[PDB]
């Protein structure tokens, strides 16, 4: 198994591209061309895409055949990001989830198939051509850990293993990477969890292996949808007790612990909303942090990453694609996206949050460098 990342070019999602005028408009007519030119740039910047539902399969082939187009004119290796995210009984945790697959209406079966359905689409001519990295299903594994008192995980707890069981022996190829998800530093990076942690996650693969016998992954994607700096500068008193106080240390950290149990310590990092620091009071804030601005830019280099253990860092969670509504009212109120630390008000989730954006922008650490025309 080697390092995917290295010499390929991910690839810049065009739809989420193309949100971004408006965001470059805003700074226009601001007469701000410094930050609209940054803006520019994140054009540029490759993201994951999510296949949240069974209705966004129907974007896998044409996202395909763009990449394969690009690839022909470009002369790059192109690496495909993709989200496996929709378990049954998804989100356990939460007081409310948007997964359409539920346990008691076959849910089990159906996210199988649902598997089934994205492993056509990567198995055509095109998608053959071209290298994928997966991030397998979010939110998951870490309730087993640490939220077994509640109901509804205490009944998902084998559907989430057996799911992702089945997608990791579904997608084995030469040209995919595959990635469990393994939660961000203040869930799972505490002393007691970091133990249970590994183990689940080989008790995952070795699922996996029944099923496809010599089935591997790649490794861990952290820090999926939130905020943790990579390497802080000024490290938070809410990370107290915790010695993955930063998604480094928490890749340092957690290791060990993999190694011991046999399951690959290779890891990918979301930095897309790590920019800036000091924006929560809590480290349980979620939902739309405002002022968060987007952090280290999608790379592998090692004087960056400083770590054997990390592939790359990358940009998984969209920034400007909503957490969730603000609005009481809403059918999908959550009220963590209320929290004194919540840009408000905020649309829907995966709704553009133009301002959002705006401050993005505006608090990247590094400063975003100007993309201007010739
Ligand atoms: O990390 C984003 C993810 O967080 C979920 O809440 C976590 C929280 O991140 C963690 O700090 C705390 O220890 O545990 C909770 C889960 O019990 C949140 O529910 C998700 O919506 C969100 O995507
Ligand atoms: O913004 C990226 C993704 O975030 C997830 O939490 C949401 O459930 C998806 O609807 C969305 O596509
Ligand atoms: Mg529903
Ligand atoms: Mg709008």
């Amino acid at each position: 198994s080697v390092n995917p990342y290295i010499g390929r070019s991910p690839l810049v999602i065009k739809s989420y591209a193309e949100k971004l005028e408006e965001t470059i408009a805003y700074f226009e007519a601001q007469g701000d061309e410094l930050n609209a030119a940054r803006t520019r740039t994140v054009q540029g910047i490759p993201t994951f895409a999510w296949i949240s539902d069974s209705a966004t399969i129907d974007t896998i082939q044409p996202l395909i055949a763009d990449a394969v187009a690009h690839q022909e004119a470009s002369g790059e290796q192109v690496l495909v990001q993709l989200v496996i995210y929709n378990l049954p009984d998804r989100d356990c945790a939460a007081k409310a989830s948007d997964g359409e697959f539920h346990l008691d209406d076959d849910g089990a079966n159906k996210y199988r198939a649902y598997v089934d359905r994205i492993v056509a689409e990567l198995s055509t001519a095109d998608a053959d051509k071209l290298h994928f990295s997966i991030v397998l299903e979010p939110d998951s594994l870490g309730n087993m850990v640490t939220n077994m008192h509640v109901p509804k995980c205490q009944g998902a707890a084998t559907a989430y293993k057996e799911g992702i069981a089945y997608t990791i022996a579904s997608l084995q190829k030469p040209n995919i990477d595959l990635y469990i998800d393994a939660a961000h530093g203040g869930w799972l990076g505490w002393n007691d969890n970091l133990r249970p942690s590994a183990e689940i996650f080989k008790e995952t693969l070795d699922l996996a292996r029944q099923i496809t016998p010599n089935a591997t992954v790649r490794g861990l994607a952290i820090n999926v949808s939130n905020y943790n700096p990579y390497k802080t500068r000024a490290r938070e008193d809410y990370t107290e007790w915790n010695n993955a106080y930063d998604e480094w240390n928490y890749v340092k950290t957690l290791t060990p612990h993999l190694q011991a149990v046999g399951f690959p310590a290779q890891f990918i990092v979301d930095q897309g909303r790590s920019g800036r620091e000091g924006i929560r009071t809590e480290w349980g804030q979620w939902c739309n942090i405002r002022n968060a601005g987007f952090g280290i830019r999608p790379t592998t280099d090692q004087a960056i990453v400083d770590s054997a253990n990390v592939d790359a860092i990358v940009w998984v969670k969209p920034g400007g694609e909503s957490d969730g509504t603000s609005d009481v009212n809403a059918v999908r109120f959550d009220e963590n996206c209320r929290s004194p630390a919540s840009h408000v008000p905020a649309p829907e989730a995966g709704e553009w949050f133009n301002e959002f954006v705006v401050n993005l922008v505006i608090n990247a650490n590094p400063p975003l460098e100007p993309t201007y025309a010739a």
